[PDB]
């Protein structure tokens, strides 16, 4: 698997491909980062999480986010300081999205589950 500073390396390369597409600024991404979502964020910042999510290879063509590639994913790629917790927030997070139509709300509030599961180390790019 990655090491932690290659997986931020990786993070922050996939953060520079999605962030200039939308109208998000340095302190909510930072926030991401450190495991803190908002409850309602700006559409924006939705979509950057979705951005994200399709980058690694964790959306569907039906915009949803799969579990399965997800899994394999966090298997072959997460350091063990992430790993574990990445395991255990998906089984918790998965039904999240079923709450939600637009891909951008199944992406973020998803990705939210998760950093409110998780403690604050657990980074989202
Ligand atoms: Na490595
Ligand atoms: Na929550
Ligand atoms: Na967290
Ligand atoms: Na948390």
């Amino acid at each position: 698997a990655m090491t932690m500073k290659q997986l931020t390396n990786s993070m922050d390369m996939m953060r520079q491909a999605c962030a200039p597409k939308f109208k998000v600024e340095e302190a909510e991404l930072h926030g991401l980062r450190k495991s803190i979502f908002p409850a309602n964020p700006d559409k924006e910042l939705k979509c950057y999480a979705m951005c994200i999510a399709q980058m690694a290879g964790t959306m569907t063509k039906k915009g949803e986010i799969s579990f399965s590639k997800t899994m394999a994913q966090i298997e072959a790629m997460l350091p063990p300081e992430m790993k574990t917790m990445a395991k255990e927030a998906l089984t918790h997070c998965k039904d999240t999205q079923t709450s939600y139509k637009d891909p951008c709300d199944k992406a973020y509030f998803s990705a939210k589950c998760a950093a409110d599961f998780t403690p604050d180390t657990f980074m989202f790019p």
